Order: structure tokens, then sequence, then C-alpha cells
């Protein structure tokens, strides 16, 4: 079975910096993109990044650009987002995502809160 079990959430003060990582399971990591979405209780879903099968290509949010990168391991099937220079605005459920080749499938996420 497929799961994605997102870490590396926190309580953190704006300016400072956190790292998520999904840990996959269940398939073939390496074929697909990976992404983070995010979504605070009061708003609808955001997509906050992707990357390509191998991490040549990424994508970004432009809200995130500069602050946030993605990146992934292809042996410890994991997909990773360092954060840094964290915004109010950037509390959120975060949640990793395959969005296939046509299944989807989600992890429970991972609460980010910026907060002094
Ligand atoms: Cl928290």
């Amino acid at each position: 079975q497929v799961q994605l079990v997102e870490s590396g959430g926190g309580l953190v003060q704006p300016g400072g910096s956190l790292r998520l990582s999904c840990a996959a399971s269940g398939f073939t990591f390496s074929s697909y993109w990976m992404y983070w979405y995010r979504q605070a209780p009061g708003k609808e879903r955001e997509l906050v990044s992707g990357i390509s099968n191998g991490g040549a290509g990424t994508y970004y949010a432009d809200s995130v650009k500069g602050r946030f990168t993605i990146s992934r391991d292809n042996a410890k099937n994991t997909l990773y987002l360092q954060m840094n220079s964290l915004k109010s605005e950037d509390t959120a459920v975060y949640y990793c995502a395959q969005r296939g080749s046509r299944m989807d499938y989600w992890g429970k996420g991972t609460q980010v809160t910026v907060s002094s």
C-alpha cells in the first residue's frame, strides 16, 4: 500500500526555519514528480512546490520563491522541503503528494505554525 508520512513540522517564530520530510512507501518513487501542498484552516489548498523525477526540474509558488527549497533522495525515497525565512502566512498543514503519471496519494500532513 502507498503511504506518505510528513514530518518536521513545528512551532517557530517569523524568520525561523524548518525542514519537512516526506517518507514515501509502496511505489516506485523515482518514477514520479512529487509535490508539497498546504492548507490553512481558513483557506483553500495551495500548491507549494514540485520536483521532477530525478530532481532537475522544480516548481515553486511565487510566494515561497527564495525562501523554500524542494529536494529529493531517490534511494531513501524521501522528499524534503527546506523552509527558510518563515512568515505568518506560511502557517498551514503541509501535505506531500504523488499526483500520478490516475490515482492521487496524500499524507495526513504536518502542522507548521509561524508565531511569536
Ligand atoms: Cl505546531
